[PDB]
């Protein structure tokens, strides 16, 4: 009953979340067992930001630089090290909250929750898709650096971004868990083109189909096509190419459904070419892409 | 940057879920101090779910019909009573995970926050809005009752809905933590109408406020309006009428971005008397009324 964006509950991810202090700068860490986490452009003054030179920026900072807190405990810092564009500090004591986790790298268009703070506390949780260009979606102000995103599966929580830096258009730019960039972004102040904004058709079709699960089915057509054919009235919208690949993770939907998968591209190939004529789906006045196949078969169980 | 539906971190609720086991029914509870609130449907059998004699059905059960699990851990009930649609089981000991909490009754149009719960585990968590009609749009399955709303606020968490049931069009209606019911309807299997949907004005032209914040601007006008103008070209769209208090909440948000409440109205009346023209709002193609205004300032600090 009903469909919306929903985040994985972000308790597991709380008990891990500090605050890290070098400078004037005071931004946000992860502490997973006795290290913490955080962007590298802590150490980076305000007149380091242009053309920042990371090694000399570090060699002139110590251990006792990074003031680390996990709510008014004070974590020691015993060595530091920069990895990537993501700085490991060392701490004494190991977070008795690290939950099982895992650092991964998510594929463009695949979903995790982010938990945005401020000053080491959580501020709120939401649902985010790593858009095709490399970008995400979401909603970040100043001393939001340091916030994760991750997936919860069972136990464990697979931590797979870390905000760094946001875009000139809005959208933000960040790192996975070992400090390397999501796309061709780098962490210094200089204007940085995201690329156009591809639209995951993939998730579009699974969006499609907990709607016909959820009783919205005005869309669904006596109309078929073929995927070379759905693919060439797709690019024109600027819409991710369908693969085989991508037919065969919507089949446990299709099959469920009854809906074969090229049927359901003939449903989306009617809506880029005329529109949703003011109805609506899900809630939503226009296709959604963010909620992947398999947050659906989760959501819709 | 940016701007979506944000839920609180679900932390502080998360080590209040435990689960319920009462025949064959099995749903979710919340575990303060030494209680157990869940939904009195629990006594319910099959074939009690048209008109059922609660007072009747609790009679014949006794403390051990009711089995309470905290993940592994095995809470004796030592004492149970029907409060309202709710019971209160009381476990011999206290959660230690409980935290700062209050037990309030929302007014209709403010948003909280739900943890979608399912066996007592926690599945994720999602914004939500006390309809005007009294019902909310959730996302629930079967087992997803005990499943609470709430809002947190420093270290105090408001608890403010426990999910009942689901209505014969897809939403949801619920009770607060003290067993009333939102609304006029009843924990009985019968087809209840919800009523009309209205839309939370105050929220819509609060949602606007943060789409000048964020430099979505093209809706702004060189018009104003009267706040019994706007009303009459308001409720033909079936949309919460303005008062002076909405006009006095919007204030701060007013006053911060230079732009009067009244000149917000002007630019609300375009687009319910013209629509979107295709154009798009903080990534949405409606008007969305499930920000209230003191969401905004939250996430826009
Ligand atoms: C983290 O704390 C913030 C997050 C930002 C604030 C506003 N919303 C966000 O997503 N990060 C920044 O402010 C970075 C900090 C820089 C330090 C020096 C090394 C590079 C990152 N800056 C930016 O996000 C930034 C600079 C810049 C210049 C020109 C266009 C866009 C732009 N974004
Ligand atoms: C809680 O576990 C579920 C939540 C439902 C399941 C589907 N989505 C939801 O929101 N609650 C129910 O299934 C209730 C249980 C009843 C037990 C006996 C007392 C009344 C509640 N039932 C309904 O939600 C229900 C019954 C019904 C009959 C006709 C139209 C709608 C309708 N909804």
């Amino acid at each position: 009953s009903g469909f919306r964006k929903m985040a994985f509950p972000s308790g597991k991810v709380e008990g891990c979340m500090v605050q890290v202090i070098c400078g004037t700068t005071t931004l946000n860490g992860l502490w997973l067992d006795d290290v913490v986490y955080c962007p590298r452009h802590v150490i980076c003054t305000s007149e380091d930001m242009f053309n920042p030179n990371y090694e000399d920026l570090l060699i002139r900072k110590s251990n006792h630089n990074f003031l680390v807190q996990a709510g008014n405990v004070q974590l020691r810092v015993i060595g530091h090290s920069m990895q990537n564009c993501v700085l490991k500090l060392k701490v004494d004591t190991a977070n008795p909250k690290t939950p099982k986790y895992k650092f991964v790298r998510i594929q463009p268009g695949q979903t995790f929750s982010v938990l945005a703070c401020y000053n080491g506390s959580p501020s709120g949780v939401y649902q985010c898709a790593m858009r095709p260009n490399f970008t995400i979606k979401g909603s970040f102000l100043n001393g939001s650096c340091g916030s994760v995103g991750f997936n919860i599966d069972y136990d464990c929580v697979s931590f797979c971004y870390m905000h760094h830096m946001v875009l000139p258009t809005g959208v933000h730019a960040g790192t996975d868990l070992e400090g390397n960039f999501y796309g061709p972004f780098v962490d210094r102040q200089t204007a940085q083109a995201a690329g156009t904004d591809t639209t995951i058709t993939v998730n579009v079709l699974a969006w499609l189909y907990a709607a016909v699960i959820n009783g919205d089915r005005w869309f669904l057509n006596r109309f078929t096509t073929t995927l070379n054919d759905f693919n060439l009235v797709a690019m024109k919208y600027n819409y991710e190419p369908l693969t085989q690949d991508h037919v065969d993770i919507l089949g446990p939907l299709s099959a469920q459904t009854g809906i074969a998968v090229l049927d359901m591209c003939a449903s989306l190939k009617e809506l880029l070419q005329n529109g949703m004529n003011g109805r609506t789906i899900l809630g939503s006045a226009l296709l959604e892409d963010e909620f992947t196949p398999f947050d659906v078969v989760r959501q819709c169980s």
